[PDB]
DNA sequence: GCGAAAGACACAGATTTCTCCTTCGCATATAGGGATGCGAAGGAGAAATCTGTGTCTTTCGCAACCCTAAACC
RNA sequence: GCCGGGUGAUUAGCCAGGCUUAAAUUUAUUGUCCGGUUUAG
């Protein structure tokens, strides 16, 4: 996060020293149309693209039940196994604590994030602090960070570890300083309140990617602001449905009509020869256009791109629409034969339409550049995945998560050994309880 | 080890709104009188949301340094 | 078998292309003007 005389040692091609030699040039040259044109930019945007966000390995010493372990994580996918009382939600917080430093200085440096709570360190007489590590590794890059909290009462100070992720969320930012729509990362976690929401603001106007970054947590609110940017996509599609685009339309089906009636009649070139040069010219003249480079139009796209996902999940309704009433809108759907409401379903489908939606939510609004924005990178956290799911829902459920996004890693806890007949043998890893030299301790033996 | 300037953590309490609780007023299907059932407002008393204050966490361009080459702390 | 590490030797030489060898899931070369170590004047 400074600038230097540019130690050159031997040639490489890392990341930071891209970043760096930007910064380097960054102090002679003061025009900003150099800048946005420099292959240095040019250099560090291309290596930037191309690395894959992946969580290495972590650690975890004396916090809560588990006194001393370390894991390593795939980087697609991975499913804990174990009773209950093995710590299996304990994993989930110390990687959600790391994880809010990184959220936290991505919208402002030198901003705290979340500490540890005093009655998560252990009850034994002979600890005296408790602390979690963790390594990301972006292609040949890799940062590490430390947090621990000592025992109230002692007289012994212990502090942070903050280097590694403060230069790298300065990256990010600058990127997005030189660049119009620059994506970011997608960090989430779905704790076991989720069921609250279960289908249980001023006229918001204008829509961020930075509205998404409030919190690590989805809960609560959230539910109504989904409601709130459906609605608004939805009247977006509209506003492209008309103007310009019916004139088109307007010519084309005239000159179905005019082909059509040249095919009457016995056949009538002259009425065949115009019908075919104007329809052709028509079309041809449309097409070139196609509302300026065809995908950027997005609106209708987007729209039902996001109501096709909802619907891969629930093969048993037929079409969602959104229909405005004397005051209210409202949304409709069909099952079997007969239309049904969004308060009407039962318990099982409320907690699928909820997961799907908002991450279809969040996915799209951190890509806003991306043709397909179903493609981005992350890291999701899901805890108990098989709640108020029948055993046939149970069995498919994992394939399709994977399946719809496949650049997203995942880590996913279970309870129940159906889920477990539908996963390969490298990402599955089986709690036990074990005593070592007198002393009870827990172990992760399914490498 | 830690300047200034903003957040996180834990504990109160206050308040508007909603929801439970009398009291009687129709009503209507059984020829008037009596009975079972439900609708209408006051008047509670409960509960989610917000706001207040007090205790620590991070980590500076911090009177006061040498001018020959490489590596480590 | 595959992959990832070691490197003597070649080349208007931090390229490039050749020949060897090593293995539980298991390194990512770091701080000067002080300190000790190497060289030189
Ligand atoms: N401070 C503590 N000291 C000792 N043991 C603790 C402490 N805090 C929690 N525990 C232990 O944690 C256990 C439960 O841990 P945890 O909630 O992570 O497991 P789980 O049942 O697999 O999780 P979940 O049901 O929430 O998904 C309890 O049995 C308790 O003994």
């Amino acid at each position: 996060m400074w600038s230097h005389p540019q130690f050159e040692k031997i040639n490489k091609m890392n990341l930071e020293t891209c970043y760096v030699d930007f910064l380097e040039l960054e102090s002679h040259v003061i025009n900003e149309d150099y800048l946005k044109e420099s292959v240095e930019l040019q250099k560090l945007i291309s290596t930037l693209n191309e690395s894959k966000f992946h969580l290495n390995k972590i650690g975890i010493h004396d916090f809560k039940r588990i006194r001393e372990l370390q894991i390593s994580l795939e980087d697609d996918l991975t499913v804990f196994v174990g009773d209950n009382g093995f710590g299996k939600s304990t994993i989930l917080d110390a990687i959600a604590i790391v994880l809010s430093w990184l959220r936290s200085n991505i919208e402002k440096e030198s901003k705290p994030g979340t500490y540890i709570k005093s009655h998560e360190v252990n009850n034994s007489v002979d600890v005296e602090y408790a602390s979690i590590d963790a390594n990301i590794k972006l292609k040949d890059f890799n940062t590490s960070i430390l947090i621990t909290k000592a025992k109230e009462g002692a007289y012994y100070s212990r502090n942070n570890e903050l280097l590694g992720v403060k230069k790298l969320a300065s990256i990010y930012r600058l990127v997005n300083k030189y660049v119009d729509n620059a994506s970011l990362p997608l960090m989430a976690y779905y704790s076991i309140a989720r069921s609250y929401i279960g289908g249980g603001a001023k006229t918001k106007t204008v829509w961020s990617k930075f509205d998404v970054y409030d919190e690590i947590e989805f809960d609560r609110n959230d539910f109504t602001d989904f409601f709130q940017w459906l609605v608004f996509l939805h009247n977006r599609a509209s506003q492209e449905k008309l103007s310009e685009s019916q004139t088109t339309i307007n010519a084309l089906f005239s000159d179905i009509q005019s082909l059509k009636a040249t095919l009457t009649q016995l056949s009538a070139s002259t009425v065949i020869k115009g019908l075919e040069l104007s329809l052709k010219e028509k079309l041809n003249y449309m097409k070139s256009l196609q509302s300026g480079e065809h995908k950027f139009n997005n609106a209708v796209s987007l729209y039902d791109s996001v109501i096709n996902t909802i619907l891969k999940f629930l093969p048993e309704f037929q079409w969602i629409k959104l229909v405005y009433g004397d005051d209210d809108y409202k949304i409709i759907l069909k099952k079997g034969e007969v239309e049904l409401d969004i308060q009407q379903l039962s318990q099982g489908e409320k907690t699928i339409f909820t997961l799907v939606g908002d991450l279809a939510r969040r996915l799209i609004l951190l890509n806003p550049n991306l043709s397909n924005p179903l493609l981005g990178y992350g890291i999701v956290l899901i805890d108990e995945i098989d709640l108020h799911l029948h055993p046939q829902w149970q069995q498919t459920i994992i394939e399709r998560l994977t399946s719809t996004f496949p650049n997203v890693q995942f880590v996913i806890t279970t309870h129940s050994p159906q889920v477990l007949s539908t996963v390969s043998s490298r990402s599955v890893r089986i709690l036990q309880e074990v005593e070592v030299d007198g002393v009870n301790d827990l172990i992760v033996s399914h490498p």
